[PDB]
């Protein structure tokens, strides 16, 4: 059964004997540590993973009437991913002194992590923040309650904890340096950098800024918009469940209200100022988008000289970081988690239509979401091309935020966001609401998508692709988008295949309303590269359930799409479940990405050595000069020599030797085979013992 398939592999996860959460009790990204995707380290954890676990407490407490471990699990994120410390040291020193006026200090991002460190000129004057007046009156605070995105559980990268040093998992920044920093491209370092590591009397500041003074000790977080908002997600859930204690609840609406820093542009810019290249600051909420950008971030000085601080938006969105259900939560008497703040509420209302309004917008010709939208074009608030579409005045991005790889491309970013448009589908006719403008959106995002989504499923089949990854029909011919994509498959009893990655081109027609919407004509998704992620299964599944169950209350049956992604989900639920190995349902991955751990590109700026946190001296001695192309001037060393520590790995010794005996550093290319994997991570083995959980309570009943 669907719940005994649900509990078993709950007791999988959590059970200590597996090794999926630390001594500390805290998950991790995956019970390997050789992994690298966003996480560099299978020991780090993400916020991510933190609200995959609320969520994955939720439905089991649900389900034996006990909400000790949901509450549980909140204390330990609270304990050690948000950086709130009421008692202890304080972790956010001098966020008092922040100065809503301006809250921080302009510097472009680039193109290339070669041209940082970027110069703090505030060039622009930064905007007005118009919410931290209202947190710090409705909270006596203005300290960010809000996960911060990256924690080294097993103090492996050894910077140590400064402001909480009992705490083994410390505080670890990356990405720093634009769109083409890939998570092979960039340096770990402290959020709390005393500068104790690093160039000596620097730290790692000056990797990032440049600025007319020795830049001082500070701190530094960011979290991750879609992490705050699941964990938000899940404590709707709850509720609807029947949770209904106060102190937990109120600390869910504490993080909705923080979570509205993600709403603003990132230097606070008025929204659209910059499409002819003159930006302005933002007056009242004129910097505010009403969408998650990718993340927040907030910073400021250590010790006692260092009295400043200071915060920042983020100008580019993702679809796929966008959830309406928190939003929902966050705005509805029926959604439960209202703040107490005078327009928390009001803010997550306006902004629960924009999300809806945004996929509508993004959907390609054939049902799938493209990418997003971005306020400052190039980071830097340059003039937006001529003939790009627009959405409220922000011009259209393929691959908001990063560009290796695209971030668009992968279907995770399919599964993950329409997942819950469908819940959210099911949320509102549930709640009674088959009228509004918002269930119609949600509805007629998630039907399109739902039928595009089905030509690329398959179970007990195997799709026909070339060597380049394309889905061929049985005429041999690529499948290059489109609507009725007949794909050709061979039988294969047993097995599953999903979409890997999107392949976009195009732009959706610029944004006039719901009323108005053009289908995108000139928008095009192609879907290729046929995999087996179990993590992407169970989010589809999820989809497809939700979907199946809203149209069912909507209409009182099933629909004919509704009758196909219910017997979609019950098909991979019954054969996702051959792959549990007892820890995990998983699969095996090619890794050909995995030259990047000794390619020469990571990054440093000519005269600057310093310290890595595992004592290494860097950039060192195997280096190579930058691209001038890219347009610095400072060398590139691995990814492995900056990490020697890795070398340590059990999984190590075979990665190299198969990249000794497979690589072509020449061409570029595997000869041989390209590594290999089976990974158990905690935010894929969640998505699968949800799905289970949620076909059982929304079909099954
Ligand atoms: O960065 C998005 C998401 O990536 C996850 O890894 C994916 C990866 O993007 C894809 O190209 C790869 O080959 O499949 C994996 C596994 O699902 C990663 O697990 C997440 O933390 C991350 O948020
Ligand atoms: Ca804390
Ligand atoms: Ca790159
Ligand atoms: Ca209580």
């Amino acid at each position: 059964s669907n719940k005994e398939r649900f509990l078993t592999l709950y007791h999988q996860i959590k059970s200590d004997a597996n090794g999926y959460f630390s001594p500390e009790g805290i998950p991790y990204h995956s019970i390997e540590t050789l992994i690298c995707e966003a996480p560099d380290y299978g020991h780090m954890t993400t916020s991510e993973a933190y609200s995959y676990w609320l969520w994955l407490e939720v439905l089991y407490g649900h389900y034996t009437r006990d909400w000790s471990k949901l509450e549980a699990a909140w204390d330990n994120m609270e304990k050690y991913i948000i950086p709130v410390n009421e008692d202890g040291n304080d972790e956010q020193p001098h966020m008092s002194a922040y100065n809503p006026s301006s809250p921080a200090t302009y510097a472009s991002e680039k193109p290339y992590p070669d041209q940082y460190p970027s110069q703090l000129s505030g060039a622009r004057p930064a905007g007005q923040d118009p919410i931290d007046g209202e947190l710090k009156s409705t909270y006596g605070t203005n300290e960010t309650y809000l996960m911060h995105w990256l924690l080294d559980v097993d103090n492996w990268y050894k910077y140590g904890n400064l402001l909480n040093p009992s705490h083994k998992a410390a505080y670890v920044n990356t990405f720093q340096r634009g769109q083409q920093e890939s998570v092979w491209e960039a340096i770990p370092h402290p959020s709390q950098d005393d500068k104790s590591f690093g160039k000596p009397n620097e730290g790692f500041m000056s990797l990032f800024t440049k600025e007319n003074q020795v830049p001082a000790a500070q701190w530094r977080y960011t979290n991750a918009t879609d992490a705050d908002a699941r964990a938000i997600q899940a404590i709707y859930w709850a509720k609807e469940l029947g949770y209904n204690n106060s102190t937990y609840l109120d600390k869910a609406k504490k993080m909705g209200d923080f979570l509205r820093y993600g709403m603003y542009d990132k230097y606070f810019q008025t929204i659209g100022s910059g499409k002819q290249g003159n930006p302005y600051p933002g007056n009242g909420k004129g910097a505010c988008h009403y969408l998650m950008a990718w993340y927040t971030s907030w910073g400021g000085g250590l010790g006692d000289y260092a009295n400043w601080s200071w915060r920042i938006g983020a100008s580019h969105c993702h679809q796929g970081y966008q959830n309406p259900v928190a939003a929902y939560a966050l705005s509805s008497d029926k959604g439960g988690l209202k703040p107490s703040s005078a327009t928390g509420a009001s803010d997550w209302e306006k902004t629960l239509k924009r999300q809806l309004e945004f996929y509508v917008w993004l959907q390609s010709k054939e049902g799938a979401i493209a990418g997003g939208a971005t306020n400052s074009w190039n980071g830097d608030y340059s003039a937006y091309p001529a003939g790009r579409s627009t959405f409220y005045d922000m011009a259209y991005e393929d691959a908001p935020v990063y560009h290796d790889p695209p971030s668009n491309n992968w279907f995770g970013m399919q599964a993950w966001p329409m997942e819950r448009v469908a819940e959210l589908y099911y949320i509102f006719v549930k709640d009674g609401d088959k009228t509004s403008e918002n269930v119609q959106m949600a509805k007629s995002c998630i039907t399109k998508w739902v039928n595009y989504a089905l030509d690329y499923i398959f179970i007990g089949s195997r799709p026909v692709s070339d060597e380049e990854g394309y889905f061929l029909d049985d005429q041999g011919r690529r499948i290059l988008g489109g609507t009725n994509a007949t794909v050709a498959t061979t039988s294969a009893p047993g097995e599953f295949w999903l979409p890997g990655n999107i392949a976009w081109s195009g732009q959706p027609d610029t944004w006039n309303g719901f009323q108005s919407a053009t289908g995108n004509p000139n928008l095009t998704a192609v879907t290729k590269d046929p995999t087996q992620d179990t993590g992407v299964l169970g989010s589809l599944v999820k989809a497809f359930t939700f979907f199946a169950a809203a149209t069912k209350l909507e209409t009182g049956n099933y629909t004919a799409l509704g009758v196909r992604a219910k017997d979609a989900a019950a098909q991979l639920l019954e054969v996702a479940w051959n792959y549990n190995d007892g820890v995990g349902i998983v699969t095996e991955e090619e890794r050909e990405d995995y030259d990047r751990f000794f390619k020469k590109e990571v990054y440093f700026p000519n005269g600057w050595n310093g310290t890595f946190g595992q004592g290494n001296q860097i950039p060192g001695s195997s280096t190579i000069p930058s691209d001038p192309q890219r347009g610095g001037n400072g060398v590139y060393t691995s990814f492995a020599d900056l990490r020697p520590n890795i070398k340590q790995d059990p999984a190590w010794s075979s990665l190299e030797s198969k990249y000794q005996s497979s690589f072509n550093e020449a061409t570029g290319k595997w000869e041989n085979g390209a590594p290999v994997f089976t990974y158990h991570r905690f935010w894929s083995q969640v998505d699968m013992a949800t799905a289970y959980a949620e076909y059982h309570r929304l079909i099954n009943l």
